[PDB]
């Protein structure tokens, strides 16, 4: 089909507007590839070793309007270990100032000591996070005239530092009179640079060594948006990361003043600057800010007056997570009258808080914030609370009780990481929910949830519930579509359990293996019958060897995930009962059996498959062998995942086998080489994977051009393959095909014969087979 | 050093007396080796694919006493699914006439239609389990005139089918007169054939489809001391395999005159027999009785009676497990008197009895068992026990309540298994144990083991324990040498944890990750501090990330495994707060910090070593380089294993890295190539395991032989070894050393030059290289 073979070892892609995009990220250059399209506008060099840019680098790529050539150098505690930069990366004269159409420039993360000189007047976006840039000069400023962001960051700090405080000229940005984004964090920085450009809308001071703010450091800056003063004076009891206090428990001291000029701010970071009291007084002239952070304070007390919040009628999320006094366990939470001023307020977040009960009226100041969707008390030590006082809160989306030890999206590392925006190199959906995950909840009664029958979804994850659950537990849960029930020793004695939850939509009872880890106790496995607009039931990593019932039924049930059990006990060679365990699960189109310990597949569990399956997945099974012609029995079968096992054949014909099948995932096991005829008129099929696995030889033979050219992707990567004269097929096929093949450049390779030993099929010339 | 090269693909032992032992297990043959020494007395050749035996096979070893050859053709529903054996094992006349001294043949597991005739009269032990030999015939069993042991079980069951009853004709064994052991077990049999001969010992008749005992079809075997004939009319609930109950619940019917003529009976197995009653009479001439089986019938009422108890003063174990009555929880155990009669009684069982509530009084009838030492009432669905009832049982070595649902060695499929006694092809040393493993304690404090000053370990693996212990909970445990705390919620808020234990040794808190796998609550790593006498402590994956102390602190402890956290976390490159933590544990002898994703390790780690480690563990790391150099800060390290990881390269010189090390473990790398002096003077090194990397080429400069001649292993098994004429010295060496090298036969292998492909390097004749 193709007429020249792409030997660029990197990704090229046209949007036409007006963009030619050359993607090099993680190629393992060590200079830049020639043949790069001269209307190439955005290239990618990121991850790779290339030591120098100089003219030539661009010089024919003049239509350029963004290089990305980042971590080429990353600074040696950031980056990888074995592979070590050995030097500064070197930036020649005159390597940029040609680039006349050039509007965005990263070249973060590669140990650059000084603001490259001779950059273009076009240029709106210049990044040098994590180098070794500590010390800026008017001077070296002034070839930025139209710069309109510039990142700064993390070239002073723990990870990456220069021993030295942060130095700025005085006035260093004034004249840059277009400059919206200013980002300075993770610097060592002393003071807030001034004067600033009074056209920023954002400022990220961050994570600095800031003890004070002057009343007149953001006096002209009546444009700004976004402000961070996060981390200048942390709070560092259990932080992890390394963390200086400012001497003697001081605050980062703010005039009341500070913010009068900051008229449009929309978002105040006051994130771990060690705050004992949030006067009122600042945000006086600022009426439209919308999300407040401070979290990480000492603002204990301060929740308990807060006049500050009748400040604030337009603040949309506030977060005054992690105010704890050290040592104490508060008996209740104090939260100020003055939280009902908040009358625009979605979010609101007050983890560690740190506080023994929680009682319906300590709440009460938010019973009338009409728009509120979250509240967040996670992570309190919480451990009593009548769960009906919710009744008073219908209106929310997500009531969020996650981690405390109450009995009868956000990243897990969120509060407590360095830098949450650092770059490197769920049941919400269903309606109401109320997340009591990791919780110390060992039993539960109906009365529980008295007055909650408004709820779409419960997590009750990673409690101690241990009982014989007989359909009485949930009863006021007449509307809850999604239960989450992992992580909790579920007796399933009766086949009752679950049943007066009638609205059930998803069930997982996931990692629920106590009761099924052990021999010779009940487990009836077909209490699915009484659920009947379940959709989905996940029983992962649960253990299964035994079961009372044969069978599992439903009607409704399109996906089951039973992966991480022993489907090998249960289908012991000889024992046929079991056989049928999911054959009545009439609608079920997603199975999941891997991580079975499936060796074999005893006869009958193909014709036991339920007559709609689509998606098989016997992955991880160690699967030695596979009569593939069962798969016959699987009429609408279309995706099978046979990944990660030990098959060392494919069958002689796949159509032969299958007339549904589309999705074949065959990476990861030990096929040595394919049957004569193996995609012989298969027709149905659109994704092949055999990567990662022993492959020497393709023939035509095999893989018929007819197959081959409606398939979406075809994946060979991490294959054994001899390139000698018998390969010629195979290397022109590869090297001319529309055919989608991922990691050509990286990972498509020779092992042999020793002439071409690791070099990539794409590049070779055969022409010696043809004298 | 060796003059002739072992070239047999079987391990080769002398032991003078008077055996020489060549083994072949296992070694994917398909015919046995020429070779196998004259004077060979034991020949195994179990798990191989030798189609047929004949004269020939055995033809110059007349010395033979024994040939275990089983397993070279399994039943289909037994064996390997990916080599299936195409056809039944061939035996040709006059294969084993010739071996006048042979006395033990082991043909198990070959599909033998017959008994193989022509066998030699010092014959003593005959195996032919798993054959499909099912009608045993008088004419068949002349041969075997002088047999004493005789396995005939599983050739019909229903892993190995044989579609009718077994068949034996009357009298079949009678006229074997030396005829100590039968076991036809697994069998189909019908009914007890007879007449035996009275010359048993034991007899073996469990796992068959008898419905009846005739009162004399025992009345001959007055020297039978083991009798079992469990499973017949078994008890089928919640069975595991399948199983076909006698009609109408019926147990097996035996006459209470049964057993008259057993006065020599030691053992009598009963399991799974349906009982309902279990008559006194039984045991009327039969006083030397030991150990008795009563396991998986109907005996629940019975327990409360049990008049046969007074029958057996000399019954050394009983076991009355799995008894419950079909759908009864019984509100207590109801233990009759009649215990009280069992003086000799050293081990009790009664699993699965299902009961609510264990009360002091109900086991009054054990209170004088002056022999007791094992009481498990494990598998009972007990809610609540007062564990201060333990009072009275300070002589018990073991108190087994596992898998309960209190809250105030057995393999784990043992019970519930076809056949416990089929044949393939801890804190208990401590003193008094107090097993609460895998039970409902979510809270515990003092009093709950009050009187309980004895215990020497106490095991609390797995219950719901999410406290934050502050030494107040164990108060009363002045004696406790081990607590297993394994599978609970610590959390560690104080670091007084665990301090009441004065007398601790071990201390097991894995898998405890709960706490640990949340961000920015305390956890005090130091409690160590406290336990003087502390020897082990266990925090295996623990997921721990973070910490509150920078130290870990004891004078006594000598091993920490600290396997399955994030050190790579905290150790984070740029942070120093944590690379001490382990040095102020100043006996620290081990520690295995295995699967802590430690991909480098920075700076700091070697240098914060506690001064007397000996064995570290940094296996499973995904380590892609490590500084050997940094090895001479461990002074005293002995062991170093860094298996599993993507090392690629070795230390220039050993030697000049450590002069302490003995044992280098190196298995499951990347190594592609030995440094030029590797082992050069390194006079410390006894064992070296570079197997699984993918060494090509091994010279003597690296492998010099005054270091290689005091190894007491070298593993080098499954390397890329390339059989050129550069190898010329390593085959030699390898050919011809003393030093013990593991699976030469197997997987000591060329890879390459195409000539010597597959091919074992022992075997290699590289003659050509001199010529
Ligand atoms: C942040 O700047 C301070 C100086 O303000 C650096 O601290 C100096 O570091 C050297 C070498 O570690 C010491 O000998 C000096 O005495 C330090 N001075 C002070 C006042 O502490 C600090 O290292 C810088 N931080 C980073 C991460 O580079
Ligand atoms: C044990 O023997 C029984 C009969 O004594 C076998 O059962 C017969 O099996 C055949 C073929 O399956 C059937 O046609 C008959 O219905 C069965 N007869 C009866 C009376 O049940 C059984 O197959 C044998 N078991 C094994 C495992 O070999
Ligand atoms: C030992 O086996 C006993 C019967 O099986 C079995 N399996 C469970 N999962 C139970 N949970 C459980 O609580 N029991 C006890 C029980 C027994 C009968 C009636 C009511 C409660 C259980 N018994
Ligand atoms: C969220 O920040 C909480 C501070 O740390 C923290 N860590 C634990 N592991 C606790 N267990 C625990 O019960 N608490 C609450 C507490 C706090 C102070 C004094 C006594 C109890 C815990 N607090
Ligand atoms: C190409 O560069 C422009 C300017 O920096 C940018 O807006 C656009 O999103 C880029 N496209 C990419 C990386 O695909
Ligand atoms: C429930 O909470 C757990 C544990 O915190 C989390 O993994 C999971 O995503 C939640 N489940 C759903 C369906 O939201
Ligand atoms: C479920 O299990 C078995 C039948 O397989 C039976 O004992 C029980 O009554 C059944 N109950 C339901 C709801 O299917
Ligand atoms: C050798 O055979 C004899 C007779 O069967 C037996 O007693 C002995 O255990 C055997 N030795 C070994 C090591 O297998
Ligand atoms: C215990 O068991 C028997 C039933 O076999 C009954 O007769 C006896 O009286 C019971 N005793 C008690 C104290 O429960
Ligand atoms: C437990 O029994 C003991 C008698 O050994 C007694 O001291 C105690 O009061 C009982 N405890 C409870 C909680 O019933
Ligand atoms: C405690 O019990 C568990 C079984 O529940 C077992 O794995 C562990 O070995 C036991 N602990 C000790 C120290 O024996
Ligand atoms: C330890 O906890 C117990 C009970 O929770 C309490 O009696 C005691 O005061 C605690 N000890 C200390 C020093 O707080
Ligand atoms: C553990 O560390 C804390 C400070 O981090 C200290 O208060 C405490 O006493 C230490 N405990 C021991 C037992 O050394
Ligand atoms: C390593 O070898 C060099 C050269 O013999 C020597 O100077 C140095 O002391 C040696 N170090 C150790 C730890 O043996």
């Amino acid at each position: 089909a193709r007429w020249f073979p792409k030997t660029l070892p990197c990704d090229v892609t046209l949007d036409v507007k007006n963009h030619v995009i050359v993607d090099c990220t993680d190629k393992h250059l060590t200079e830049i590839p020639g043949g790069i399209p001269t209307n190439t506008t955005n290239l990618t060099l990121t991850i790779n070793h290339i030591p120098d840019i100089s003219p030539a680098s661009f010089h024919r790529l003049v239509h350029l309007v963004e290089i990305d050539f980042r971590c080429n150098c990353v600074p040696i505690r950031l980056g990888s270990k074995s592979n070590m930069c050995p030097r500064r990366l070197q930036i020649k004269p005159r390597s940029f100032s040609g680039l006349t159409y050039l509007k965005s420039l990263y070249l973060d993360g590669n140990q650059l000591l000084e603001i490259p000189q001779g950059l273009p007047p076009s240029l709106q976006l210049l990044s040098l996070e994590a180098n070794n840039i500590f010390s800026i000069r008017k001077e070296q400023l002034t070839e930025l005239a139209n710069i309109e962001i510039l990142y700064l960051g993390q070239n002073c700090y723990y990870r990456n530092p220069c021993y030295v405080s942060y130095s700025i000229e005085k006035d260093a940005f004034l004249n840059l009179t277009k400059l919206k984004v200013l980002s300075l964090k993770d610097n060592n920085v002393t003071t807030v640079p001034t004067v600033l450009p009074s056209t920023l809308t954002e400022l990220y001071l961050y994570n600095n060594m800031i003890a004070e703010i002057q009343e007149d450091d953001f006096n002209n800056l009546n444009q700004l948006q976004i402000l961070d003063l996060s981390g200048n004076c942390p709070r560092c009891y259990n932080a992890p990361f390394p963390c200086t206090p400012c001497k003697n428990n001081s605050p980062l001291q703010i005039p009341v003043n500070a913010f009068d000029a900051l008229t449009e701010l929309k978002v105040l970071r006051l994130h771990s600057n060690s705050l004992q009291h949030v006067p009122p007084r600042w945000f006086k002239n600022i009426n439209n800010l919308q999300e407040l952070d401070l979290s990480q304070n000492f603002l204990a007390k301060e929740i308990g007056d807060a006049k500050f919040l009748h400040f604030l009628p337009n603040l949309i999320q506030l977060d005054l997570s992690f105010n704890f006094e050290l040592q104490v366990y508060r008996a209740s939470m104090n939260l100020s009258q003055a939280f009902s001023s908040l009358k625009s307020l979605k979010i609101l977040r007050i983890r560690g808080y740190v506080f023994k009960e929680l009682k319906s009226f300590q709440l009460s100041p938010l019973h009338n914030l009409q728009n509120l969707e979250v509240l967040d008390l996670g992570t309190n030590f919480i451990k009593i609370a009548n769960l009906s006082m919710f009744k008073q809160f219908k209106r929310l989306k997500v009531i969020d009780l996650s981690v405390n030890k109450i009995s009868p999206v956000l990243e897990q590392l969120y509060y407590f990481r360095y830098d949450k925006y650092a770059r490197s190199c769920s049941c919400y959906k269903y309606g109401q929910t109320l997340d009591l995950s990791k919780n110390s909840i060992f039993f539960i009664k109906s009365s529980d949830f008295q007055h909650l029958s408004f709820l779409k979804c419960l997590n009750l994850s990673g409690n101690l519930i241990s009982q014989t659950l007989n359909g009485s537990e949930f009863q006021p849960l007449a509307e809850l579509r999604y239960l989450d029930f992992s992580n909790n020793r579920l007796d399933l004695l009766h086949s009752t359990a679950f049943e007066e939850l009638r609205k059930l939509e998803v069930l997982d009872i996931s990692s629920n293996s106590h009761y099924f880890q052990s021999e010779g106790i009940t487990h009836m496995l077909n209490f699915t019958k009484n659920l009947k607009v379940l959709q989905k039931l996940m029983m992962n990593d649960n253990d299964i060897s035994s079961s009372t019932s044969r069978t599992m039924e439903s009607e409704s049930l399109r996906t089951l995930e039973f992966r991480g059990n022993h489907l090998d006990v249960l289908w012991r060679d000889g024992d046929n009962r079991y056989l049928q365990l999911f054959k009545n699960l009439l609608k079920l189109e997603e199975l999941d059996i891997s991580k079975n310990s499936l060796s074999f597949l005893p006869s009958g569990v193909f014709d036991g498959m339920p007559p709609n399956l689509k998606n098989l997945s016997l992955a991880k099974n160690g699967l030695k062998s596979f009569i593939w012609e069962k798969l016959r029995y699987l009429k609408n079968l279309e995706t099978l995942d046979l990944s990660h096992n030990q098959l060392t054949t494919v069958p002689e014909r796949l159509s032969n086998c299958s007339r549904s099948l589309k999705n074949l995932i065959l990476k990861n096991n030990q096929i040595r080489s394919l049957t004569k005829y193996f995609l012989q008129d298969a027709f149905q099929l659109r994704y092949l994977d055999l990567s990662s696995n022993k492959i020497q030889m393709i023939q035509k033979t095999s893989f018929p051009e007819n197959v081959l050219n409606n398939l979406k992707m075809l994946l060979l990567h991490h294959n054994r393959f001899l390139c000698t004269c018998d390969a010629v097929w195979f290397v022109w096929w590869v090297q001319h095909t529309e055919v989608t093949i991922p990691y050509l450049a990286t990972d498509v390779t020779c092992v042999g014969p020793g002439a071409h030993k690791g070099q990539s099929v794409i590049s070779l010339d055969l022409y010696t087979c043809e004298l």
